[PDB]
């Protein structure tokens, strides 16, 4: 038995920020209607899942993820085409790339200015050799250090500005876009699906620890961050993993009566997780909040 959701709640203002994607750049997404509702609901469901966790109703990360997923699928517009992707685990031969474009363009800077980014040369069938700033996210798992997400940000701006206009016309928009869907010089090549089994087992191990009844506040926050970190960086599902990961992290916190405030504006949790190392993330977790 754990405390369960606290009696004292966040302000309704903050409840409408829980689960929001507050990109530092674009900030015209407070469309109260949908978004503020979505957030409020995520906030309620998180406390509910927390309550189930404190009562043994949820007994594994896998189950919490399941709860987060059904909550997430419920916010989809009816007849939504991506519905299946939101309900499905990523597989080897399933999309694994995210072209760094809007609303992700603020990523580019962070990769380039990344204390841990390194200059690399990329071989491209369309642009040729490109200088790319590269951040390879890695994780420690039982002694095996594995590659999670890899960020690429082409650094030869001018040259690219040209070539693309060139190629767009020389090959036509459709072709070029299809190509950039996977090989956009500015992209995130995500965690290989083949690592999802051990990562999920790891997540279940983190969960089991996290529901301990004698954890200091320090240990607890650390476990929540790590869980948040692994779920988000792993991007277990074809769609909505970021929402599911935040959902899970906060439910676990709520199980202990911790009422986590929303992430700071400009602070998009999963991106912050993907851009960091696990220990770094754990250390900066609190500062990413309220």
């Amino acid at each position: 038995a754990l405390p369960g959701p606290s009696q004292r709640q966040l302000e309704v203002y903050d409840q409408c920020l829980i689960g929001a994607a507050r990109w530092p750049d674009d900030s015209s997404k407070s469309n109260t209607p949908e978004n503020r509702a979505y957030c409020q609901s995520m906030y309620n469901s998180i406390r509910s899942a927390g309550d189930e966790i404190s009562r043994g109703g949820i007994t594994s990360f896998e189950e919490l993820w399941g709860r987060a997923t059904e909550w997430r699928l419920s916010k989809l517009q009816r007849g939504e085409p991506l519905y299946s992707a939101f309900a499905s685990e990523r597989t080897s031969d399933t999309d694994a790339v995210t072209p760094l474009v809007k609303p992700y363009k603020s990523v580019l800077a962070r990769v380039v200015d990344h204390e841990d980014a390194h200059d690399e040369i990329m071989q491209d069938n369309l642009f040729g050799d490109l200088n790319v700033k590269v951040y390879r996210q890695t994780a420690y798992l039982h002694g095996n250090v594995i590659p999670l997400n890899t960020f690429r940000v082409a650094t030869d701006t001018e040259y690219l500005r040209d070539r693309v206009a060139h190629l767009r016309t020389e090959l036509g928009a459709k072709a070029l876009k299809q190509h950039l869907q996977r090989y956009n010089p500015d992209r995130i090549d995500h965690t290989n699906a083949s690592y999802l089994p051990i990562i999920k087992d790891h997540l279940n191990d983190l969960y089991r620890q996290a529901i301990s009844s004698d954890l200091s506040q320090a240990e607890l926050i650390s476990l929540i961050a790590r869980t948040h970190w692994w779920a988000a960086s792993a991007m277990p599902d074809q769609r909505g993993s970021a929402a599911k990961a935040e959902f899970a992290a906060r439910a676990i916190a709520s199980a202990h009566g911790i009422e986590l405030p929303p992430f700071r504006n400009g602070n998009v949790s999963d991106i912050e997780a993907m851009l960091s190392g696990e220990e770094e993330f754990v250390e900066k977790y609190r500062s990413l909040l309220d």
